[PDB]
């Protein structure tokens, strides 16, 4: 019986929608929309941003598309033939999320007694086997085969206690301060994640060029969520009706110029801007033109799966200040999210803050299929056979005021199907010494679990340069390295690592047998692919 009331009235008219042709229920829903302009949880990844990101992906623009790799050159990591944490025996592990021991202000890969040090998740494919390992090479060395493994940081283990991604920097005494995610799986196989820290001490034998783990001290939980800014495990236990992501992970250490230390990490928003049926009616979340936003509003309302995901999406990239106890830190201060995606996504991962000149750049990896807009992400699988991207923001301040790069946030987009050898994920930008406008993008290549075939293991990708423009835009550069190079310099470039999207080229991006092979059931993988321009 009733009618449109408040600001929504103006909105419907602007749109050119015939008010009389609105059913009774429509008007009741429309009257639920809330037009508050006050942002509750930092800069947002909006429904519109998401859609644009997906569109940019489908377009395969050379500005943002992950360069093609020469598939025939990709090999499993030799240092991955190593003692496994959950069996104590030498096995063929694969290696994924990885991070260099790096300086906390500058991000530069650290030089430890002439070695570069990287810490990474490794384990046996198709086994629940998530643990972190220390890897090392001479500093500046580019040979993938020269990396060696110093073993699991915490020794032999089980799936009850796992270690997922974080970061690492050096202490003054040359120990490593490690930030990692401790995960406890005892409560009904849930991944109960906590941000943790430990001091790792190394034994070096100069004459054998061999590093070992000597002591691991001060292992403790640093942060579990506050409940207001960030969701806690308890809050998740209550609400989670099965269809909910839990996140307290991927801590990236950064220092300001005054020597304060912060961890930037992946989480979910707490009660400050919580998930729920209400998030659908927050006009703020749409971020398009009013007309656009109204189309979106209806899409969500009529598609029950989208509506469902929308209720549950509240990914956030959080930040906390640590106290001054370097080796045994506690939380000094909890801030509001740098970025959040209420209604839009339940997963933004591996955040990374690099300070370039005077601005703070924040990047994160995402899988668009964790997004709420099925029509958006199903279309990317149809185009490219993958839905991964790296998003990015810039700010004058570490702790607030982030602004999306390239309009929507997109910085990098998936360019080959997820079950190809050359599929990539877990982008991690590393700064380049004496090039303050470029970043080295590292990642891992080949998805876990042998999706690309037996013996095809997740391994370190060739790295490639990304160009940062002061006008808040980015361009992918056609400059590529050997597999597993964390340190760009002039000797680093290896153009033979570059691929082409052609079936029979010797530097094809597809291995023999991949071009046109199925992904996600029927989708002929490679059909909708096009050259980068
Ligand atoms: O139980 C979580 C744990 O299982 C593993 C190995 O069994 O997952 C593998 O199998 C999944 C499908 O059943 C894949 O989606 C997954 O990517 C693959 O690794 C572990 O990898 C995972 O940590
Ligand atoms: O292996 C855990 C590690 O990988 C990331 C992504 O690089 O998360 C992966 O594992 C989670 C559960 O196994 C998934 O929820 C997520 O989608 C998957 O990509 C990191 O965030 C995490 O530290
Ligand atoms: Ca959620
Ligand atoms: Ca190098």
């Amino acid at each position: 019986k009733a009618e449109l009331k408040g600001q929504v009235k103006d909105i419907v008219e602007e749109s050119g929608v015939d008010t009389s042709k609105l059913t009774n229920d429509q008007i009741n829903e429309l009257n639920k929309i809330n037009f508050s302009k006050e942002a509750k949880s930092g800069t947002q990844l909006t429904y519109n941003d998401f859609k644009k990101i997906a569109k940019t992906l489908i377009e395969q623009d050379a500005r943002y598309a992950i360069p093609f790799f020469n598939a025939s050159k990709i090999k499993n990591m030799p240092a991955a033939k190593t003692l496994d944490a959950q069996s104590g025996k030498v096995e063929d592990l694969e290696i994924w999320n990885s991070w260099p021991v790096q300086d906390a202000k500058t991000g530069y890969v650290s030089n430890w007694n002439g070695y570069q040090l990287v810490i990474g998740m490794m384990g046996v494919p198709n086994v629940n086997d998530n643990h972190i390992y220390l890897l090392y090479n001479k500093y500046g060395d580019n040979d993938f085969n020269h990396w060696k493994n110093a073993g699991p940081i915490f020794g032999l283990g089980t799936p009850v206690i796992q270690q997922w991604s974080g970061s690492a920097t050096l202490n003054k005494d040359g120990s490593i301060q490690l930030y990692y995610t401790k995960v406890d799986t005892s409560d009904n196989n849930t991944n109960h994640q906590k941000l943790a820290s430990a001091t790792v001490y190394l034994n070096l034998e100069k004459d054998q060029d061999k590093i070992s783990i000597a002591h691991v001290d001060n292992d403790h939980i640093v942060f579990e969520g506050d409940g207001y800014h960030y969701q806690t495990y308890d809050q998740w236990k209550e609400t989670n009706k099965g269809a909910d992501n839990i996140a307290m992970r991927d801590a990236h250490v950064i220092d300001d110029d005054n020597g304060n230390r912060y961890l930037v990490f992946e989480a979910s928003t707490g009660t400050e801007n919580y998930q729920g049926d209400d998030q659908i009616y927050q006009w703020l979340n749409y971020g398009g033109t009013n007309k656009d936003n109204l189309g979106d509003f209806f899409q969500i309302l009529s598609n029950s799966d989208i509506k469902d995901r929308a209720k549950w999406s509240n990914a956030a990239i959080g930040i906390i200040k640590l106290n001054d106890d370097v080796k045994n830190p506690s939380v000094a201060k909890v801030y509001s999210p740098l970025i959040s995606a209420p209604m839009v996504s339940d997963e933004i991962e591996r955040p990374d803050v690099v300070k370039l000149g005077n601005k703070y750049y924040l990047f994160a990896a995402t899988r668009l299929n964790r997004g709420s807009n099925d029509d958006a992400w199903m279309a990317t699988n149809k185009a490219v056979g993958d839905n991964v991207a790296m998003i990015g923001y810039v700010s004058d301040n570490l702790t607030h005021g982030y602004v999306p790069l390239n309009e929507s946030g997109v910085v990098l987009t998936a360019s080959v199907p997820a079950n190809w050898r050359t599929a990539t994920y877990s982008y991690y930008a590393v700064p380049v010494e004496g090039r303050d406008d470029q970043l080295l993008i590292t990642s891992y290549i080949t998805n876990r679990g042998e999706v690309a075939g037996k013996g095809m293991h997740a391994t370190w990708a060739p790295s490639f340069l990304l160009q940062i423009n002061p006008d808040n835009t980015t361009t992918v550069l056609a400059k590529m390295t050997n597999q597993g190079d964390w340190i760009w310099d002039d000797s680093s470039e290896n153009p033979d690592m570059m691929g082409v999207l052609e079936k029979d080229a010797p530097n094809s991006a597809a291995l023999p047998g991949e071009w046109g092979k199925p992904v996600d059931w029927d989708l002929i993988g490679g059909y909708n692919l096009k050259p980068h321009q």
